[PDB]
């Protein structure tokens, strides 16, 4: 079916694989949209529990496709083309932050700009040892976008946001943990592995209750408590109204724990 | 005088005592009816200067309590049961967040679910080395609430608190501490001792500005610079016309330095 | 000339020095509005691409300056010194954080009440090996302010904002550091150069730019995402319609950005 | 079932009666509890398609319940009972507020403080020619409640909403009107028929679509264009999947004009 | 040129006409894309001073364009279609708020769903006596959208809103004018003339000075008075930093301000 | 006392009178400072009650005093001024707003530009029939301030708002009062007395409860109803502890009843 990215649905998870290796897997407008819709298929897919987002070979994503810039039309056409990528390349972003289903962003290999800003729209991320996270904006002489202005300091902070950006600096895997940036790093050799188990396990994490929390994770960070319970108390009772309740009470109850997480990571390097 | 607390006011502390250590100290309704009231006399109380939340024995509070959720009613008894619970449980843990009082979450041992709702809706934390945290939540089948869409993320960062609820996998003391979860860790035989004196020193530090400080910092979280200034500075003139300033700047005048600590934190473990 | 500061206008970098060494860099109520004149009129200049903030001496700032507060005129005084000192501390917060140019607090020593607020508001912060941060107010006796109920929990989260302004406990730069509330830590012998360093790099990097996603994250951390984007697009397009673009991309394709704009030494 | 509420269920309506007309239909504490269940019973009934308040007789709402006070237990049995009374009537009216149902208040004589409140907090609202409102929470010397710092002004305005609180005057229907506090006024005689049938078309009318409009309206009033419009977007490709769009369109695709009126009100007075 | 609108440009005016008049003036997923382009050139024009948004014929705009829903795909490609429409409603919902340029709705009939919607996003409304909206969402079976949520009540109230939409009820012009939906309604048969007149004053205005008050207008809604004042008061900054200051100001001085920048006849 | 304004405190009420009658009214910058230091000391003071801000003769105020700006010294010389102005008047509006007393605007003539923004900003406001309104921003060639951008929508709705901006078209009082901009018009012969009589009445009122009305009114317009309720309820309790109360309460019950609001806005014209 699409022709500018790599795509299966299998054992539960939708993945997505960005794929211009040859470019470093910089997203052109084409697989934005393709993007777009996988998304949109997955959430519409009851077979589909997770999505996974990574990068072919050993690069996750370059950012913008510099080379589709028209050079031959003047600044009209410079800005004509970045009004329809942007375009795309939001629609994108905000649908893995709205997206029915938990993303997981296993970077690969070098993340920039676009790319990083990919890698902080979904919900969990992971790393290889090679992988490696930059700005690049100021670098290339556009401003920053991919809504880094959201998500960055919502998860590093707003200091090490602002340096990140104003140094272009290259973040490397173990600050990134440092950072909250990735939650785990793996060898380079068992990181395609090692992201596949991930992402299937939260497949076959129950949906509901993983959407309920992201949702209000994303809402609650600017809401006062007293309207964030109010949305909470919603889910719960929702949740304790949905068939799959009575069976893990019972289970609790009757004497059976969990011998593990509900998504294991693997505690990595 | 409470039936399912423990209780008492000591050194200008009101210590509240989750009690029901046969179940790991689960919160009943009746408990948490009773841990709100607590709350209210407290900032009715002269001669309390802080608050402090433990738990009986070696459980911090597991929770939910699930044994008294009705079996023979239905998913109407249960839903019913959920409503009740879920006011009772929300408009404590929103106390805990309003009250006028500094509030010491004095973490003994496992917090999970409501239990780490606590721990997170108060305005410090610290832990015995024995302690743990899990949203537990998704295991147990329940949409998550308790504030968590409110509190986590303010304190770990969005991608930590999501990877928490997500993995539902237990955090244990050196990591909470390393995520801003828990200020400090002690030895679990030392633990209560160090808790007491850290409350008998918040207690005895200015009530004033730590509810004005506590107040900020919540709403502050919200609002952009120039109304966030707007209300420290009435804090600022409302400080400076209070009896207990002059006194102060006097010392200061007089060579007492302003960085003498209002509370000592022993480094622990 | 200022006459409660210090400040140097060297290779795009306008230097404003708190001075009052003799009482640990409290600022005064004039030294404030100089520093908020020097941050306009650095905006207004062409030539200046960075701003740097630091102290006379071995100390950052010790906030308030507690020895213009009046005695003689009971209460009343008091209360009426602190209004109109508050009112020139948070003009001048504030400019730091709305100001049209990338801000750099080089925290060469202590750093107290109004002096940690200044290091908060400023968009980088570095700090030399004998620093250390302190709130302050809860001892002094005084409510926070200086727009620290917005600024610290925004870079250290909720709990150790929190901590901090309870305890009064002191941060030395290991910890600052861990906690985001500086980048990197310097000896204290090195320090200034290096921050001259810094500065001067900043101060070339593309200030419309630095501008844009200064104004963007200070903005963003309270708007849902597609509001975000709208911005962020805006900016998008105004910055491939500037004259820097094209050279930059024109480069990058010839051969030519993952190249540091600003080398941060790694420090200690 | 009810006792201290009329409650009935007919024609897709669940009507609540405030009833205490000895005492123009003040709330008591045990009643506000009772409208609180009646509402979130509705919520549940597939046969409820609206929800209509009133009050017995000739009077809506007088408030709060002064009669139930407490006068021999000091400025403490004072103060207990407002906390009380107070957890009591927010929950209420926030239910009025977030229930899965439109709310039509049938204002059928005074509405008083939290009388007013409620009929605020409602969707709709229509009155009787015989109905008056007022704050009235100065006159009794009470700080301003039941939403009133929400609601008020955003249904008339700033400067009006402080209007009325501050000269504390009564409001007439026609002026009611004029402001945007009711949309229309019927004699006396016909008012409750008018309501009823009024009711009975709301309940009609398609309920998914009512829940949708009614959570954004509240939403949106806070949120930026562009966040309005996923939330909308998202009710929209919902909406077309629902089974009762394809007939509509089918209609319309055969002429029937969509300007049909989904509830008619009549001109009144 | 554009194959699904009308447009003009003239006395600095960018004349938006939406045109299907057989069915309404509807708008189609093509329409709406060019709409949003004729915008952001209107914006682009230096020329251009002012947008003004119509109808062909007799109706403004009849929303949705039904006609063009698939219905040979089942449900998902009804599903399928609505998100694309719905994709460049929003785009163009968008920029009718967010363009640098006011934006005048000259609503010369009826105006139904997105209809509805253009007219609650322009910057300013006026309608011929033979106007009237309706929501129209209800009755078609679609969840209410077109910034509906957003721009209703900060124009009516929510009270007003939510009856509006809840009941269908048709809004007629005395009404509208009353609830603040339209600022003057005009007889049919001067309507268009006066709507040029209107249109080309607003375009002769200052510009930077309408897109300042219609930015803060937007922002300041949601936002603490004293972040506003911040905001305004840069705008200040900058305009009596512009070429056109002086000269007003010199002219006021003179003799030469309570003139009317926009004449909106009382029509009836 | 001072030397830009007309003051004086009388029966309750700290009367500021804008006074530069030959330049109908406008703000010097050292009125501004005045007026400012006369809402600090108005708030101060336990014997206001009320504050009411009017203009001297036949003109309300004209807003910015265009007369002080330099032109003997270039751009640079104009900007200068402008930032000492304008931060004196905002210093002044917010203060309106955020005094914790009721003000009244009784605007006897014309108000231009920062005029009218003032008018807004009051709690109150009323005036002569011989009155007029006017933004006058865009003629002059300045961008609006004064707190346009916040008051302006939040009385008189978006639409009506922007209107005004965009065409500077002159406001009559009829006009004005239906917009909800004042709310009641008086024959400018009887205007200084109606205006001194309704000023005396909002003084005489009970400040803690106006106090507590005017600030829950400015916040509640941007929160949620979950958050409002929590800061009316505290609003609640502090009132029925407050000696104010039970004198009250018992006279309801005992059967008193006032014949009057608490605030007469005779009808006017
Ligand atoms: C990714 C790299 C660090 C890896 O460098 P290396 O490992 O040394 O490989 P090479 O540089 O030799 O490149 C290999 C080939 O790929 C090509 N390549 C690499 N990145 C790109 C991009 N982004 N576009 C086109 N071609 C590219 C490169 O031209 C070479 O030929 C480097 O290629 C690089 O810096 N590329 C530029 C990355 C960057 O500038 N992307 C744009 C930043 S702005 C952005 O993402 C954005 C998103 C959305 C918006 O609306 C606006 C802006
Ligand atoms: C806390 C524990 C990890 C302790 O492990 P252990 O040391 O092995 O003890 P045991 O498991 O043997 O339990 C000892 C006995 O206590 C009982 N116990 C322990 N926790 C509970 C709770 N929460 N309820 C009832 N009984 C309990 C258990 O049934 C045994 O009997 C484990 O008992 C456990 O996982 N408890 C369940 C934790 C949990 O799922 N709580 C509910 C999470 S959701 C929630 O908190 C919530 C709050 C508010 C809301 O509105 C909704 C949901
Ligand atoms: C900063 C210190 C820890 C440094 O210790 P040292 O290196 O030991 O210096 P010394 O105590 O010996 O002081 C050296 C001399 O400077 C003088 N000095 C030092 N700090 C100050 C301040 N802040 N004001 C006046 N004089 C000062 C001191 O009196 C000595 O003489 C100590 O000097 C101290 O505690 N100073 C007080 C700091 C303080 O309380 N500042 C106010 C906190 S609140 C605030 O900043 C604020 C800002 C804005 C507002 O609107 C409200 C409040
Ligand atoms: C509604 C009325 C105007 C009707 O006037 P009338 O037609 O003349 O009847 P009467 O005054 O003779 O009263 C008839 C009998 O009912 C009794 N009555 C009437 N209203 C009440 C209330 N509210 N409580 C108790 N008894 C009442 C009255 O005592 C007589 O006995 C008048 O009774 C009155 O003003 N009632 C008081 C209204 C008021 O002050 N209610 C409280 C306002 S504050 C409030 O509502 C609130 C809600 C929630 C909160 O958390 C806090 C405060
Ligand atoms: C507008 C009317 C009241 C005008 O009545 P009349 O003057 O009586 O015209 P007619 O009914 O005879 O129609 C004339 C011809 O135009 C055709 N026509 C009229 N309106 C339409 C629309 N909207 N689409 C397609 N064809 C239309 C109609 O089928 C006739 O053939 C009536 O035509 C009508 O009800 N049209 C339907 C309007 C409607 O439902 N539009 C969609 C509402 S929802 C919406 O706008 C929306 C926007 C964006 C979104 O993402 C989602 C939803
Ligand atoms: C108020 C009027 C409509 C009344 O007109 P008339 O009744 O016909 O009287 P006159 O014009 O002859 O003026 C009488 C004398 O007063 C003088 N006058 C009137 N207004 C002013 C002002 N504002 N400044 C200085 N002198 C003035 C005028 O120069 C005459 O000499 C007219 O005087 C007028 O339009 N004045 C200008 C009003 C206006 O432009 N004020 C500035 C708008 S911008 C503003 O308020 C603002 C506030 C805060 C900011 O930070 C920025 C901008
Ligand atoms: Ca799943
Ligand atoms: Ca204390
Ligand atoms: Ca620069
Ligand atoms: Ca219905
Ligand atoms: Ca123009
Ligand atoms: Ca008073």
């Amino acid at each position: 079916m699409y022709e500018a990215i790599g795509h299966r649905v299998e054992d539960g998870v939708a993945e997505i694989t960005i794929k211009l290796p040859r470019h470093r897997n910089a997203l052109s407008v084409k697989a934005m949209q393709e993007v777009t819709d996988a998304l949109n298929r997955a959430e519409e897919d009851d077979s589909v529990g997770a999505v996974m987002i990574t990068g072919a070979e050993d690069a996750f994503c370059a950012g913008f496709y510099l080379r589709e810039i028209p050079l031959d039309k003047g600044v009209a056409g410079v800005r004509d083309h970045f009004r329809i990528a942007a375009l795309w390349w939001h629609q994108m972003i905000h649908k893995i932050i709205r997206v029915k289903r938990p993303v997981l962003a296993a970077i690969n290999g070098v993340a920039a700009g676009g790319g990083l800003g990919i890698s902080l729209a979904s919900d969990m991320a992971i790393c290889a040892d090679s992988a490696k996270f930059v700005c690049a904006w100021h670098t290339i002489g556009i401003g920053n976008d991919t809504a880094t202005s959201y998500s960055l300091a919502r998860i590093v902070g707003m200091r090490r946001a602002m340096e990140l950006m104003l140094t272009d600096r290259t973040l490397y895997p173990e600050e990134a943990k440092d950072w909250g940036l990735v939650s785990r790093v793996y060898p380079k050799d068992e990181f395609r592995e090692v992201a596949w188990k991930v992402a299937r396990e939260l497949a076959a994490a129950p949906t509901h209750l993983q959407v309920m929390a992201k949702e209000r994770f994303h809402a609650g960070w600017m809401q006062p408590v007293e309207e964030c319970t109010e949305f909470e108390i919603q889910n719960v009772i929702a949740s304790v109204t949905h068939p799959h309740f009575m069976p893990c009470l019972t289970r609790f109850l009757d004497g059976h724990r969990a011998d593990r997480p509900q998504v294991e990571l693997p505690a990595g390097v």
